[PDB]
C-alpha cells in the first residue's frame, strides 16, 4: 500500500519493525546504512522512513540531514536508546517527524506511523 524505508545497521531490529509494518499491511524496504538508505529513498520515494540514530559510518542524524534535503515532505521518525537525549534534540531541531525510544513499544509504533503517513 504505502512505502516504509526502515533503516538500522541491527538486523534484529531491522527485522522486528519489518514484522510490526508488513502486519500493518505496508510495503517495506530495509537497508543497514546510509548508503543503502540513500539510494533506496532516491528510486523508491517511500511515504515514510524509519531511522535509527546510530548506525556505523553515516549515523542517522547525517542520513536525516541528506533525505530532508533532497525530499523535506517525506516523514523521517528517528529510533533512538533513551540517553541520546543531545542527538534527539539535534535531529528533531532538524525536521524529524518523531522520534521512539528503545526498547520499542509496538502499539506506539503503529500508532504513529500509521497518523504521520495514513491520512
Ligand atoms: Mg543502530
Amino acid at each position: 500500500m504505502k512505502q516504509l524505508l526502515i533503516v538500522d545497521d541491527q538486523q534484529g531490529i531491522r527485522l522486528l519493525l519489518n514484522e510490526v509494518f508488513k502486519r500493518e499491511g505496508y510495503t517495506t524496504f530495509l537497508a543497514a546504512n546510509g548508503i543503502e538508505a540513500l539510494d533506496i529513498a532516491e528510486r523508491v520515494k517511500p511515504d515514510g522512513v524509519l531511522l535509527d540514530m546510530k548506525i556505523p559510518g553515516m549515523d542517522g542524524i547525517e542520513i536525516l540531514k541528506r533525505i530532508k534535503t533532497r525530499t523535506p515532505d517525506v516523514p523521517v521518525l528517528m529510533m533512538t536508546a533513551y540517553g541520546e537525549l543531545d542527538l534527539i534534540k539535534e535531529a528533531m531541531d532538524l525536521g524529524a517527524s518523531h522520534y521512539f525510544t528503545k526498547p520499542f513499544d509496538i502499539y506506539e509504533l503503529r500508532d504513529a506511523v500509521n497518523e504521520m503517513l495514513r491520512d
